């Protein structure tokens, strides 16, 4: 059987990583955060390491050739699992590179979009920046991430939305109120 994939999209700090951990716990899917995979590769001392570092700091999207490879390696090592790919696709290139490399290998079911206001994401991110130790949790990078989201990623969401493949969860609530709807959706989808 081909894996099922759900793209988990949303703004910076909309809660994609938080809710994905809940889904892993209750449904046993594998959580692939693209942001985490890219950081990991950078921590590993690769060729692409100093490039990844600069782009993350400035809220730019890394070349897909790096990201899709990192996702494919993890997916190929976990035969028989379903996948939450978190924070991807974030632009058209991301999307095209996915469909070029993955389309006959997986079943991408829907985009789960966490909708949250910028003001709330900014606050969540400054708070997370006190302990995360991420290079992009400050208020310079945060605002760069917002622009990239607005200019590149919103187009991807509306592209899936015309094929009816976006589910929207409003994310400006308690973490458990948000998870209740997420759990209900995954149950209603037969997972
Ligand atoms: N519903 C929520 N309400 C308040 N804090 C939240 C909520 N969801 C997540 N957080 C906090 O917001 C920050 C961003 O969450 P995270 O899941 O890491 O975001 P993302 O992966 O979308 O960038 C974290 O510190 C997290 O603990
Ligand atoms: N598809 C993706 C996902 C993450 N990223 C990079 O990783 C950064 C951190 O993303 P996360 O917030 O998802 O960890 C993004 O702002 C971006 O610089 C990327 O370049 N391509
Ligand atoms: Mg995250």
């Amino acid at each position: 059987s081909k894996p099922n994939v759900v793209f988990v999209l949303g703004g910076p700090g909309s809660g994609k990583g938080t809710q994905c951990a809940n889904i892993v716990r209750d449904f046993g899917w594998v959580h692939l955060s693209a942001g985490d995979l890219l950081r990991q590769e950078q921590q590993s001392g690769s060729k692409d390491g100093e490039m990844i570092a600069t782009m993350i700091k400035n809220g730019e999207i890394v070349p897909s050739i790096v990201t899709v490879k990192l996702l494919k390696n993890a997916i190929d090592a976990n035969q028989g699992k379903n996948f939450l790919v978190d924070g991807f696709p974030r632009n058209e290139e991301n999307n095209n590179s996915w469909e070029e490399n993955m389309k006959d290998f997986v079943d991408t079911k829907f985009v789960l979009f966490f909708d949250c206001p910028e003001e709330v994401m900014t606050q969540r991110l400054l708070k997370r920046g006190e302990s995360s130790g991420r290079s992009d949790d400050n208020i310079e990078s945060i605002k760069k991430r917002f622009n990239t989201f607005n200019v590149q990623t919103k187009l991807v969401i509306d592209h899936y939305n015309k094929f009816d493949k976006v589910k929207i969860i409003p994310a400006n609530r308690d973490v458990n109120e948000v998870y209740n709807d997420v759990e209900n959706l995954f149950k209603s989808m037969g997972f």
